[PDB]
């Protein structure tokens, strides 16, 4: 049973950076492709050289790290036009566990990946069979996106619970989203304590 999820967008919402100026990157494009830890792994030292707005946020570094340990009483879904290669790259290169995250990315080449649809992804992964209504966070540094991916809570109703945060990059409020989450998931935050 999953009850209450995340749903984060990646670029410019977890990173520092509105993902057009990102997916076209010579970074972005050479990660594209690295399909296992070792090859993802040398990159990191270009990624620690490069601007500091293309990297994950310091404050979602830690939103993401906490809310891993309140697995599995919350998922966490990245839902993304990017590659999926370029996700794990990053969170692995801040050393983020995503071994229970879901990632929603870009296709391979021709074909078409469930993340380039934000709504059609979200009513797809409400429909599985272990999601049942329980609380919703949705922040994405796009707004039309976001509301996008709220309309999918609504078509699945999905929406009783719903937090929508829609900020510019750097500017979203983390750990107010935690407190959030803490507040609303009562069976979380009796794990998180005892
Ligand atoms: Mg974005």
């Amino acid at each position: 049973r999953v009850k209450n999820i995340v749903y984060l967008n990646f670029d410019g919402t977890i990173t520092g950076a509105h993902g057009k100026e990102v997916i076209s990157s010579p970074l972005c494009e050479a990660l594209s492709t690295k399909a296992t830890f070792d090859e993802r792994m040398r990159y990191k030292n270009e990624y620690d050289a490069s601007d500091n707005k293309i990297k994950i946020t310091e404050n979602a570094k830690n939103f993401l790290q906490d809310v891993n340990k309140l697995h599995p009483q919350v998922k966490i879904v990245i839902i993304s036009r990017n590659h999926e290669n370029y996700i794990k790259a990053l969170l692995e290169f801040e050393n983020i566990d995503h071994r229970n995250i879901i990632i929603y990315p870009r296709g391979v080449g021709n074909t078409i990946g469930p993340g380039e649809d934000k709504y059609k992804a979200v009513v797809s992964h409400e429909e599985k069979p272990e999601c049942l209504p329980g609380f919703r966070l949705i922040c994405d540094d796009d707004e039309v996106d976001g509301e996008e991916m709220c309309n999918g809570l609504i078509h699945t109703g999905r929406s009783q619970l719903v937090k929508f945060h829609n900020e510019k990059p750097g500017q979203f409020k983390w750990g107010e989203y935690f407190k959030e989450i803490l507040t609303n998931c009562d069976i979380a935050v009796k794990e998180y304590l005892n």
